[PDB]
């Protein structure tokens, strides 16, 4: 008896995000989603070190969802039988049962539809949880995203002023736990199942053995670096199931950050580094001032360096040399 | 010589409040609390493991205490002479003498009394700090607590609405290192005093065996299952007095959320997960919506599902279809 | 073809800070700098445990370079030819080229002069970044230390009252990585290249052996504690450019606390303990209020208290009984 229009999305692979209004004039809708789990094992390193994932639609992370305020959102989850495990969904911006967790419990074979009314603005964390210690498993194993419910006015800055993207980036990031042999060699597995029990012993110390941005080391790199030009405000929809991160713009900063992710809540300004708790997305905006590349990082240099969590912008534009400039170049002391 | 009305409070074990006012027509009086320290072997996990916990009055976390700005708080800090070690006690709601600390060291067989006034508004950690290694030894080995200083006209919004919760619940999240031996089980001791040399060893390599609420695995649910009702507005005191924590109500929100936990700042509103930094207490306040299971982790689920994290809600109400529903149960896919 | 007046800085030392003015009738100027590359092998605890440390100007933090914003800052770097190793240096205050480190790349025996306009209020990191597994290795062996951009106006409360600091400290923590040989005491190398290899191992593992402030266990005690006196308002400048801290002064509070550390935000007030995201800097003013010895610390006490992020105030004035006072010094229990 929910009677409102209906709208279908077609979702698109992460660092991308679906098109989509900031402000609209359209009213509340039921707005359509599908994601279909699929376990498979990948490659995590460029090192070809491999990890048995568990993904909604084939992405780490799992697709960004977006919708505006008062919209409905009607998910169907399929589990083909093609997979081992039973898989629900979470969503951190839905209310009741588990975040729809207990409603959507399905074994390969089966689907689900849940629909669930978008009461709080903000980016949230959606991750499957299917009881008890599977619900880190799934989680560290891939099954986490991410969706965003605008304001119907859009983003603003807190004293009026409307605040609009040219573009957004949605930016997973995966702490990982793959454990090694005897000599010091990752280990590999012939199924999530066959990974569980090494992979629950180095769990539990809390340390990851890669950190990641889109599912591998290196993937916001090369062909595929973040692009903008100078005078382009980005939004950088940033997120983390299971552990802490602080983000930052290297060259850059954030403009605009909402790093608890919730927009009735003024945005931060000015920031060098935020901070996303773990089980939250946040967001960041800057406009673009200086072309050439920029490197987005979390700023444990460890992690982003060594552990996999470098991602890099590509910007075109004219270089400002009242920003920033060479006086002189490296020479030889006098 | 300072002559203001004298009123006892009667403490209650966690995760229980001890009555008292929120907006309030007292004045300022000195509130009269005795905690009395006890160091007992107890059991931590659903396995059987012991731990050698040191607590005040008894509890992990010690209990919640109560008051208003302006308020003077006078407690009388007794060591019985059944304990082995000297204690002491640090209000980070305090002013002086390293928060009480310096004022308060008392040996088995002793007794102190120390007033602060209640200066600062918020929820405040209180813990034990002897001196040197000791002091983190105490904290992690259970002697930590916290103590609300509420504003004299009640609990607001920021944007001059009232915030009156319904039902005020504290939950202390502990940290604690137990050793294993060389098979990997947990190592049991005789006293504290024995299992000092290993648990600093542990305690110096930042990871915990066992990250609980409550003093234990499943302390917060079954039978002492938190409870509320559809309609209900309630406040969870959250404290950490060594280590980060990332507060997450499964299937609800923070609808008024002061992370760093001092009244004097305005809440943020709609979080997903919250954060309270080691060394802090924080708040947030729900209005319930849906009735059901609900679940209170820390969203390092790693944490919550396999080191102990993890409380439960139980909630009575009437079902709310526009907020949530499950559109077509789950089926096999056609 | 920029003509400005021209203002040389003689750096000092933390925890100590230039010279400088908060509120400011100047206009613009280039502010001169110059930071000289010293690699250095050094004692870090009381032990007698050595450490291959590179550094801005000798210290660790690097010494705080203080400017208003809409100055430029123009900073001669210099890596002298007894350096065995390429530095640079990224400023999170500074707009493009990674923060200044893709134009500041030195050899041994080269210097470079950037200047970047302070665009961007608060205390920011600066740090070297030379490339790659490099990048942390230098920023954990030391190269690291914070900029302060003052508005002209000097700060305020975000209520529209200034607020004036009596002295600012600069308190730079390190996480710090020494590996252990089988036996377990920590190893000495002959030169960084040698203790890298060691080194980066345990890096990986996230683990640090030292957490310190001013570049040892105990620094920031004794005849170098930090004072004041009661009534005086002290700002302190915290950083970590790697890794998350949470600073707390025992005994005291955060009147007025930027965490994220960036003026364009109005501070939270009365804090009990504050959070440094690693990769920046943050502020906290407090007025002393009582005399005796306080204790800065992070509040991870095992960090504190046995890893070595432990400084000392000691303040001078007058006991206020009215705040704290000890009603019954300890006796025998009735
Ligand atoms: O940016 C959110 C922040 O802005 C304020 C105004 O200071 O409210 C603005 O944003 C609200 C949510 O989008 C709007 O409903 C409101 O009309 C607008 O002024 C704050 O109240 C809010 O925290
Ligand atoms: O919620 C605290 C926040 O609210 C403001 C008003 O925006 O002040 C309110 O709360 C103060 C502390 O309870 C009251 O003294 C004040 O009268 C009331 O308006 C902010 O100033 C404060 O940060
Ligand atoms: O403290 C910064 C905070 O204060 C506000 C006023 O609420 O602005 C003040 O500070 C600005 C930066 O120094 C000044 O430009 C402004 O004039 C002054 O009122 C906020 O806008 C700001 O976030
Ligand atoms: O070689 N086994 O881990
Ligand atoms: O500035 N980032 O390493
Ligand atoms: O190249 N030396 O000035
Ligand atoms: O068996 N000793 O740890
Ligand atoms: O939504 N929590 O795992
Ligand atoms: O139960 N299958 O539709
Ligand atoms: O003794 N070698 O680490
Ligand atoms: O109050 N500090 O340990
Ligand atoms: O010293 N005993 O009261
Ligand atoms: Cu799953
Ligand atoms: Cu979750
Ligand atoms: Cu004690
Ligand atoms: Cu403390
Ligand atoms: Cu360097
Ligand atoms: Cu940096």
């Amino acid at each position: 008896d929910l009677k409102l229009p209906r709208q279908k999305v077609e979702l698109v692979a992460p660092p991308f995000v679906h098109a989509h209004e900031q402000a609209t004039k359209q009213g509340p809708k039921i707005v359509e989603f599908k994601l279909t789990i699929e376990e498979k094992k990948v490659v995590i390193d460029e090192k070809g070190t491999t990890f048995q994932a568990m993904t909604f639609n084939g992405s780490m992370p799992g697709p960004l969802m977006v919708v505006h305020e008062g919209d409905y959102v009607e998910t169907t989850l399929v589990n083909p039988a093609t997979n081992t495990m039973p898989h629900n969904i979470d969503f951190h911006s839905a209310t009741g049962a588990l975040g729809g967790g207990a409603l959507t419990l399905i074994n390969p074979g089966e689907q689900v539809v849940l629909r669930w009314k978008a009461t709080k603005t903000g980016v949230f964390v959606y991750h499957c949880a299917p009881g008890g210690p599977m619900i880190p498993w799934h989680v560290v194993s891939g099954m986490n995203g991410a969706v965003m419910v605008l304001p119907r006015d859009g983003l603003n800055d807190g004293k009026g002023h409307a605040l609009k993207y040219d573009k957004v980036y949605y930016v997973g990031e995966q702490d990982m736990y793959v454990p090694r042999d005897e000599k010091g060699n990752f280990k590999s597995y012939d199924s999530p199942g066959e990974a569980f029990t090494d992979t629950e012993e180095m769990m539990k110390k809390l340390i990851p053995s890669h950190v990641v941005f889109n599912g591998k080391v290196g993937a916001l790199t090369g062909k595929n670096a973040l692009t903008a030009n100078v005078g382009e405000n980005v939004l950088i929809v940033h997120s983390q199931a299971n552990r802490d991160s602080r983000p930052h713009l290297i060259g850059g900063h954030g403009d605009y950050v909402w790093e608890t992710g919730k927009f009735g809540n003024a945005p931060e300004v000015g920031l060098e580094t935020w901070f996303i708790r773990g089980g939250s997305a946040g967001a960041a905006m800057y406009k673009f001032m200086q072309p050439g590349i920029y490197a987005y990082v979390t700023h444990n240099l460890i992690e982003a360096a060594d552990l996999c969590a470098t991602a890099h912008f590509k910007v075109e534009g004219k270089w400002n040399d009242d920003l920033m400039t060479q006086v002189k170049a490296p020479a030889e002391i006098p």
